[PDB]
C-alpha cells in the first residue's frame, strides 16, 4: 500500500527487489551484476510498474544518506547528498549488502509463506526471515494520499537491546525503554533538539521533532570567526541550502555573512561560511539555524501495516509484533532443522547396520550384476531404504578406517542428542527466545557501529 | 618484438597475441561475436602494450576479405571495404575466430607449443601457434623490422598444401616439380599474373619481382563503339584513387580516345565501364592505361621470414620444409602428451584391477587399520602400489564393485593399452607421423578448399 510490513519493514517493491537479487545470486560474496538485469528480472516477474519506480527504489537502498545501514551494495554513481540523481541502470551494477543478507538468513529454511505474482506465473515471499529489525533500524519515508508514513531511522545496536529488553520483560514501559532506546539516529548525523518530541512519538505514534545541523565555529588567532557545518538535518539538500543562505544573504535578510564556501570532499563534509571580524558568529549561526533548513521539523508517524491493515502503533508495539515475528521465523526454522537432522540420522543408522555386517554386505554388492540389483539386495535382507542402500553404495572404501567408523558412531549419537533438542525447542518458548538472544547478539556485535546523531537535552 | 613472420606459423608477434588472446577469453568460431572493445583490450593490457591503434588495425587486417587470402577473423559491423574507408571504431564494431583459424590454434592445450612470459612477468603467451595449416604461404606476410622488409604473397590452400604433401613424399623435391603443383600466387582480389618467368626466380631465390595486372576485356556495342570492362583490379591497389587517376589522365590529356567513366561495382562485384570513341582502338588504350596507372603493377617478393627468431631469405621449398618440420614437432609433442595421460590413466586402472582381484584382503587391511595414512602405506607394502594407486582404491565407492561396473574397469583398461601400443608406435616411427600429418592437412583441405581467383597468364 506503499506502507511496510512490521515484520520485515519493507514496502513491496524492496521486499521484491531483494528476493529477485538472492534469486539471481546477486548476494554480498558474488560479484555486481547491472541494475538492468534486477530491475528488469523485479519488472517481469514481480512489480510490474516500470523502470523508473524500480530503479529509483533500488537506488534508495544504495545511499549512505538515505539507509542508515544500506541494503543494496551499489558499484558506481548512486546519486548524492547534492541531490544528483543515480546513473542510468545500464551504467551501475548493485548487489545485496553484507548486512541485507541478515534480512534473508532462512528463507530456505521454510520459514516464511510464498505466494503467487502478478499474473500467476512465478512465486514470492509474503514477509522475509529478516533476522535482524529492519523497520525500526532503517525507517519508512513513504508519504502517499490516504496514510503516509514517517518513521525515522534508528542505531541497530540500540533496537536489537531494546528487543531483548522486551523479550525479558514483556511488560517493561516506554520510558524504561527509551533508556536504551533514547531516540532516533540519521545515517546523516545531526543533533536532534528535544527530548519531548521523540517521548511523544514512542508513547503515542504521532509527534514532530527538532533535526539540526552540526556547526561549530572556527576562531583564528585574529579572532576572526568562520563557522562550519560538518553534518545537515536528515533529507536537506546540501546544494539547495547552500544556495539559499547565499540567497538570504543576497537579499540582506542575514548580515555579517562575507563568503559562503563548500569544501566539502571525501573526507567529509565541510560547509563554510565567512564572517566579518566585527559581528557576532554566534547571532548569526542561530539566525540560519531560524531562517533556512540548517535546522527543520521531523514529522514521525509510526504507521505501518499489521495483518494487511495500516495501523499506527507505538515503540513497544513495533518491538512486540517485530518479536513474534523472529518467534514464528525460529520455531519453524527448527522445524525444518528437525526436519534435515532426522532424515540424515536414518542414514547414519544405515551405514552403521552396513557397517556391522560388512562381510556380507560386501559380498552381496560384488556378486551384484547392477547397482539396481544390489540395491534391492541390500533393502531386501538388511532391512534398509532405498535411500539407506544407495548412501551405501556411495561410501567410499576410506570410510571403513577405524577412526572414520569412530566418526561416524560419533555423528549419529550427536544426531540424536540434537534430534531430542531440537524436539524440545519446539515443545518450549522459553528455549525459542534463547535462540533469538544468541542469533541477535551475534548480528549486533558483527554490524554494531557507533551512534551518529548526538540527542540533545 | 620483431615485426616479421615466423616460418612456422606466419603471424607478426601482434596477431598471434590477438589470436592467443581471443582462443583465451573463448571467441571461438562458435561462440557469438564479442565487443572488439574487449578482444583489444586484453590485448594491450595482457601481451602487446602498444595502443589500441595498433592492436585494433591489426586485429582489422585480418577480417578483411580483400587483405586476407583466408580471413583469420570473424568479424561484425563496418571493417571498411577496397574502397579505402576504413574500419568503424572499436566501440562499434564485433569479432570472434573465424572457422579457419581454429585450425591456427588446434593441439595447443595438448603442449605442442611453448610458452613464454609476457612483457611484465604476470601472464604468459605462446611463442608459437601449432598452425595447423601453412599460413605463412597463404595467407602471405608483409612489412619491415630491423632494416629489413618482408613481401610474401598470399596462395591457394589447396596448392600450398599439395605441395607440402609432395615434400613430404619426396623430399628432394625440386622448384620447378614444384611448382607443377604450386603455380604461383593467388591474390585475395583476383585478376592476372603475367610472368610466369617471374613467379620462377622468385621461388628459386627469395626475391623476385611478379607483375599483375587488372582483369579489363573489351566489349563491343551494337553501335559498332567500344567499352573496356575491368571486373578486377591489381592486389593492394585502390579502386577510388585509380577512378580518380584516370580521370585526371584524361583530364589533362595525357591519355586521349575516352569518352566517359563509370563505376557500376555492385553487390554482383566489380563492374568498372570506359567508353572508347570509334576513331580509337580500346585495344592500345588498354596498354597505355596498363603502362600509366595501376592497372598494371609490380609486386616485390621477397620471401624473408624469421628461422629461430633470425631473419632469413628462404626458398619456397625451404618454407614448404620449415612448415613440415614444425608439424612433425607438433604430432612428436602431442601424441607424447596423449601418451602421458594414457599411462597415467591405466596405472590407476592397474591399481583398481589389482584391488578387485584381492578384493577380501584390501577390504580387511582397511578396516584392520586406523587411519587413511595407516591403510595407505599398508596397501603400499602389501600389493606393491604407488601412493596414487592406493589412495584410488582408498577413493572407490562401495558400487564400483558391482559386476557391471569391474567390467566398465576392465573395458577402460583394455581401450587403454590399445592406446598406449598405438602411441608408443607412433612415436617411434616418423612415417606414422608423416601419415597424421597427411590425413589431417587433407581433412582441412576437403573442408575448407576453394577455387583459385587469380589466372596466371602466360
Ligand atoms: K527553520
Ligand atoms: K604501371
Amino acid at each position: 500500500r506503499a506502507l511496510p510490513d512490521v515484520r520485515d519493514g519493507l514496502k513491496p517493491v524492496h521486499r521484491r527487489i531483494l528476493y529477485a537479487m538472492n534469486d539471481l545470486g546477486m548476494t554480498s560474496d558474488k560479484p555486481y551484476k547491472k541494475s538492468a538485469r534486477i530491475v528488469g528480472e523485479v519488472i517481469g516477474k514481480y512489480h510490474p510498474h516500470g523502470d523508473s519506480a524500480v530503479y529509483e527504489s533500488m537506488v534508495r537502498m544504495a545511499q549512505d544518506f538515505n539507509y542508515r545501514y544500506m541494503l543494496v551494495d551499489g558499484h558506481g554513481n548512486f546519486g548524492s547528498v547534492d541531490g544528483d540523481s543515480a546513473a542510468a541502470m545500464r551504467y551501475t551494477e548493485a548487489r545485496m549488502s553484507k548486512i541485507s543478507m541478515e534480512i534473508l538468513r532462512d528463507i530456505t529454511k521454510d520459514t516464511i509463506d510464498y505466494q503467487d505474482n502478478y499474473d500467476g506465473s512465478e512465486r514470492e515471499p509474503v514477509v522475509m526471515p529478516s533476522r535482524f529489525p529492519n523497520l525500526l533500524v532503517n525507517g519508512a519515508a513513504g508519504i502517499a494520499v490516504g496514510m503516509a508514513t514517517n518513521i525515522p531511522p534508528h542505531q541497530l545496536g540500540e533496537i536489537i537491546d531494546g528487543v531483548l529488553a522486551v523479550s525479558e520483560n514483556p511488560d517493561i514501559t516506554i520510558p524504561e525503554l527509551m533508556e536504551v532506546i533514547p531516540g532516533p539516529d540519521f545515517p546523516t548525523a545531526g543533533q536532534i533538539l528535544g527530548r519531548s518530541g521523540i517521548r511523544k512519538a514512542y508513547e503515542s505514534g504521532r509527534g514532530s521533532i527538532t533535526i539540526r545541523a552540526k556547526a561549530e565555529i572556527e576562531q583564528t588567532s585574529s579572532g576572526k570567526e568562520r563557522i562550519i557545518v560538518t553534518e545537515l538535518p536528515y533529507q536537506v539538500n546540501k546544494a539547495k541550502l547552500i544556495e539559499k543562505i547565499a540567497d538570504l544573504v543576497r537579499d540582506k535578510k542575514i548580515e555579517g555573512i562575507t563568503d559562503l564556501r563548500d569544501e566539502s570532499d571525501r573526507t567529509g563534509m565541510r560547509i563554510v561560511i565567512e564572517i566579518r571580524r566585527d559581528a557576532n558568529a554566534n547571532v548569526i549561526l542561530n539566525n540560519l539555524y531560524k531562517q533556512t533548513a540548517l535546522q527543520t521539523s521531523f514529522g514521525i508517524n509510526l504507521l505501518a501495516l499489521v495483518d494487511g491493515q495500516p495501523k499506527v502503533l507505538t515503540l513497544k508495539q513495533c518491538l512486540e509484533h517485530y518479536l513474534d515475528h523472529q518467534k514464528v521465523v525460529i520455531r519453524r526454522r527448527t522445524a525444518y532443522e528437525l526436519r534435515k537432522a532426522e532424515a540424515r540420522a536414518h542414514i547414519l543408522e544405515g551405514l552403521r547396520v552396513a557397517l556391522d555386517h560388512l562381510d556380507a554386505v560386501i559380498s552381496l554388492i560384488r556378486n551384484s550384476q547392477t547397482a539396481e540389483i544390489a540395491r534391492t539386495g541390500l533393502i531386501e535382507q538388511f532391512s534398509l531404504t532405498e535411500k539407506q542402500a544407495q548412501a551405501i553404495l556411495d561410501m567410499r572404501l576410506q570410510r571403513l578406517t577405524g577412526l572414520e567408523r569412530e566418526k561416524i558412531e560419533e555423528e549419529y549419537q550427536s544426531l540424536v542428542k540434537l534430534i531430542a533438542e531440537l524436539k524440545d525447542i519446539l515443545a518450549n518458548e522459553y528455549k525459542v527466545l534463547e535462540i533469538i538472544r544468541e542469533e541477535l547478539t551475534e548480528i549486533k556485535e558483527r554490524f554494531n557501529d557507533e551512534r551518529r546523531t548526538e540527542i540533545v537535552t
